[PDB]
DNA sequence: GGTAGACTCGGAC
DNA sequence: GTCCGAGTCTAC
């Protein structure tokens, strides 16, 4: 899921385990558990724990319990259901947060690629995965003057800054894509190229895509015409990922 | 100390 | 058998 899933996970979520109380927890795949390393110790921690809260970070969700935060990243397919004990589970759940009212908050991923991670809540922020992640993209802690100075700095292409997520978090490939498109930036363009102008242009447009999303042009659309000037999109690889753009939009 | 490479995984190709 | 996403860790 991409930062407005997430988001519309955060808000649907929270109701539905707020209030109970972690009876057991149940790890089919370990490597899903990075901190503690320990699956057993993550496992034991947490028995006995209420849910608190729900918060998102970027892409990360960080369930705040009695003393510890679990922070929990879904990567691509990841995905979260609560439902009864006695029925049998989904295909592909690896973690299994049991409550003593006999439902469950199952974690399933037919990639088995995302990550949990659990400290003090007081920890959490100044730890792995919260660690060094930059502003929010909808906060007024991203702002133009921000993503300046960030650009002036490196060496690096603007697609490459904008997944960057000490730059802005979560700001996904599709996001990154389809904002650049909306600028009329070509996502090769070396970051420290952009001019003032253009910087204050994809600041708003990365606002006004993820802004729409929580409330395509060229994602995915290779070969077939845009929808702004009829020139075939173009797929290409930048920053090591898929890359899609109007060579005619973009400049 | 900025930046690239290694590392996770399995469905699609 | 290879490709590919996110984000952390490793290493230059
Ligand atoms: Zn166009």
């Amino acid at each position: 899921p991409e930062l407005p899933e997430v988001e519309t996970i955060r808000r649907t979520l929270l109701p539905l385990i707020v209030g109970k109380t972690i009876e057991d927890v149940r790890i089919f795949w370990p490597n899903i558990i990075r901190h503690p390393r320990d699956s057993e110790a993550f496992a034991a921690r947490m028995i006995g724990q209420t849910v608190r809260g729900l918060e998102r970070r970027g892409k990360f969700l960080k369930f705040l319990l009695d003393r510890d935060a679990l922070i929990s990243h879904l990567r691509m397919e990841g995905r979260y259901a609560v439902a009864s004990a006695l029925e049998p589970l989904e295909p592909h759940t690896h973690v299994v947060f049991c409550f003593t009212d006999g439902s469950e908050l199952r974690y399933r991923d037919v990639r088995k690629f995302g990550t949990m991670h659990v400290y003090a809540k007081e920890e959490a922020d100044r730890r792995p995965p919260l660690a060094e992640l930059g502003p929010e993209p909808l906060s007024p802690a991203f702002s133009p003057a921000v993503l300046a100075e960030r650009a002036v700095k490196t060496k690096r292409s603007v697609k490459a800054l904008l997944l960057d997520c000490t730059v802005v978090a979560g700001f996904g490939n599709i996001y990154v894509d389809e904002s650049l498109f909306r600028a009329g930036i070509l996502p090769g363009r070396p970051a420290a190229s952009l001019s003032s102008k253009e910087i204050e242009r994809l600041h708003e447009e990365m606002v006004a895509t993820i802004g729409e999303a929580v409330m395509l042009y060229v994602y995915g659309r290779q070969g077939n015409p845009c929808k702004r000037c009829g020139t075939p999109i173009e797929k290409t690889v930048v920053a090591g990922r898929g890359t899609h753009y109007c060579p005619r939009c973009q400049r």
